[PDB]
């Protein structure tokens, strides 16, 4: 093609499959990879974040600074992952005080970790390191990598997310994927999953999913793709805060993760995953990425049918989750 990404696509696609058969990795090669400055039209008038993301695409090989390799030591029903940023610290609390705290009711285990990037002082982050590693001895659920954080390499997390699920924890039976600005219904969702027969369970992906939507052009959006970065459609794919799936296929997709590229919009790549696997993910109503009718938002029995609401602040979560906790004698 002529758009870079899927160009690259198309060769990897060759490598991988025989049947189109009629040098350096794209795995672990993290030295700055130049020749992209000569083939993409127009590379040195291109935002700073497409010019990292194009030089450093072929690199996903980083290591945990901070691992909690015992997190599933007891074999969890629902695993909360949650991306985060350093400076975090209110949304993380709140989380862990409300919607992500770990349980066992029934034996059904829910275990919590957050994912982080590193925000390192050479992007003028102020250093926070001391109070993230006390909130880490004291808490025991950052995961941290050796990576920039940043929005495009947001589809990093997911895949070195998805290589600890695969490394260390294999047998949890679900997994949510979320953002640390949505509230969760954590027991609606487990009263959901135990709803669900293990054939639907097996290859559950859930979420609140577009069809058939493309890359913004305009270069002011936040999600601005360039025509020679990316052309055509988007596969279909679960946005907007957070989303519902099997253990078995986050090993699945963990596995396809060596055969895609990485995107700059990590739940488009997550879709490029699914749908290279033959899956489709499901729309599920439950899921409201972009909130619920403003004169419903003070009724907490608006919540209890729900799966999660985007955006809710660190005060907001801890309140609608108190509220819920006696909505089944008011609603
Ligand atoms: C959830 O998992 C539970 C186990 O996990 C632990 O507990 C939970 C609550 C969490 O805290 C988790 O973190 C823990 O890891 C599970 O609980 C277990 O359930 C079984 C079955 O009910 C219990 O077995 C019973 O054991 C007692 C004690 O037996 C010993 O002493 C007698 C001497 O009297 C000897 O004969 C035995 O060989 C043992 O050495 C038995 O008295 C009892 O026997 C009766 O029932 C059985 C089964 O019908 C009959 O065959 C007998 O004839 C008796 O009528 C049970 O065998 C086990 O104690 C219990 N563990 C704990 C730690 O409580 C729970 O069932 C899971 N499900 C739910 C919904 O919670
Ligand atoms: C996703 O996350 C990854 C992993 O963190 C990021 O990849 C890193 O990106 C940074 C840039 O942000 C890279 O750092 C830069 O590397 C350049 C190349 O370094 C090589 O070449 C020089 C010269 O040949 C050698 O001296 C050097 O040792 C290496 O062999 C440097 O030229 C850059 O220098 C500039 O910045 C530094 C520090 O700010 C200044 O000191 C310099 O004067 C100059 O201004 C810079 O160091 C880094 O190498 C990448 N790491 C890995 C592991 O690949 C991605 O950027 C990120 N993606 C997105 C989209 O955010
Ligand atoms: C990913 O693995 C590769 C391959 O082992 C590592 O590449 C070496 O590491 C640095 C990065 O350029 C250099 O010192 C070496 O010359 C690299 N080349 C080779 C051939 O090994 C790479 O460092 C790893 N990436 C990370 C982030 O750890
Ligand atoms: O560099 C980043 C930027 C975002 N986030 C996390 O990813 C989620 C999505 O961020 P944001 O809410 O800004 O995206 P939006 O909802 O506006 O699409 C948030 O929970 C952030 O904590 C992150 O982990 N690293
Ligand atoms: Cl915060
Ligand atoms: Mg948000």
């Amino acid at each position: 093609p002529e758009a870079y990404w899927n160009r690259e696509q198309e060769k990897l696609n060759r490598q991988y499959n025989p049947i189109l058969s009629m040098n350096i990795s794209h795995l672990n090669y993290c030295e700055p990879d130049l020749r992209v400055t000569s083939v993409v039209t127009g590379f040195n008038n291109l935002p700073d974040r497409f010019k990292d993301f194009l030089l450093y695409l072929r690199c996903r090989n980083y290591s945990l600074l901070i691992d909690q390799p015992d997190k599933c030591a007891k074999k969890p029903f629902l695993l909360l992952a949650i991306k985060s940023l350093t400076p975090h610290f209110a949304r993380r609390q709140a989380i862990r005080e409300s919607w992500g705290q770990e349980s066992n009711a029934g034996n059904q285990t829910v275990v919590r970790v957050f994912l982080l990037g590193q925000t390192p002082p050479e992007d003028n982050h102020p250093d926070l390191s001391d109070m993230l590693k006390f909130e880490s001895e004291k808490h025991q659920d950052i995961l941290m990598w050796n990576y920039r954080d940043t929005f495009f390499n947001l589809s990093l997390k997911e895949v070195l997310f998805l290589r600890w699920v695969s490394t260390s924890c294999p047998d949890t039976e679900f997994v949510f994927k979320g953002d640390d600005d949505v509230f969760v219904n954590t027991h609606h969702i487990l009263n959901y999953l135990n709803s669900l027969s293990k054939t639907k369970a097996k290859d559950l992906f859930i979420g609140d999913v577009i069809h058939n939507a493309g890359p913004h052009r305009d270069k002011k959006l936040k999600y601005y793709i360039p025509e020679v970065v990316y052309s055509g459609l988007y596969p279909p794919y679960a946005g907007g805060g957070g989303f519902l799936y099997s253990g078995h296929l986050a090993l699945r997709l963990y596995h396809i993760t060596d055969q895609v590229h990485l995107y700059p919009i990590d739940d488009v790549y997550t879709g490029m995953c699914l749908q290279k696997l033959g899956l489709v993910p499901e729309k599920h109503k439950g899921f409201r990425t972009f909130d619920i009718e403003e004169k419903n938002k003070n009724n907490i029995c608006s919540y209890v049918d729900l799966m999660l609401v985007h955006s809710r602040k660190p005060q907001e979560m801890i309140d609608i989750w108190s509220q819920l906790q006696s909505a089944h004698l008011k609603c």
